[PDB]
């Protein structure tokens, strides 16, 4: 049967370390929505951000989405804040496989602050305040997230043994 996946998750979660391993082992291309985004409109995400604001980039992020959605044999990866907009978290659920990438904030915490570097809008957060930056996102975003069709435990990705247990685990919750 055809193949369509949606993961869902906070920065930090896994959905690109998951997800590339996940289509490898389905041997379906990974798509990113964000990587997406700048092919389309030429501009990092960044710059259309700046360019359009939210809202705007919201509009073509969710437009994006329409359109990645028609694809067959993919597992799609979508930021962070996409759940969160228009019925996103609902069509998604209607046009494939959609998961949330459940991580503890300990874990979250921990891969976060190592690569902090990656993350600007951390930068000079540390102990408490990182940590309740963290959860105060997850609040906001929870609602959303979980309503993913799927909720899958993405805390143990930190080794070769670990991805490939949970690309095992995601397969047999999938039914795949």
């Amino acid at each position: 049967a055809m193949v369509r996946i949606f993961l869902t998750g906070y920065m930090g979660a896994g959905k690109t370390t998951l997800g590339k391993a996940f289509a490898r082992k389905l041997n379906v291309p990974f798509i990113d929505l964000d990587w997406y985004i700048e092919e389309r409109f030429h501009k990092t995400v960044g710059e259309l951000f700046t360019e359009r604001g939210e809202a705007g980039f919201r509009e073509l992020e969710r437009n994006m989405l329409h359109e990645v959605a028609e694809f067959e044999n993919v597992v799609i990866s979508t930021g962070g804040g996409a759940p969160c907009f228009y019925d996103n978290m609902e069509f998604m659920n209607r046009t494939g496989k959609t998961v949330f990438l459940n991580v503890h904030p300990d874990v979250l915490f921990r891969r976060l602050r190592i690569a902090k570097q990656q993350r600007p809008i951390l930068q000079g957060k540390e102990d408490d305040e990182l940590m309740d930056f963290i959860i105060q996102a997850l609040e906001k975003r929870a609602p959303f997230y979980t309503q993913a069709q799927y909720i899958f435990n993405a805390d143990e990705l930190e080794d070769r043994w670990q991805i490939e247990s949970s690309v095992q685990r995601l397969q047999e919750l999938l039914e795949l």
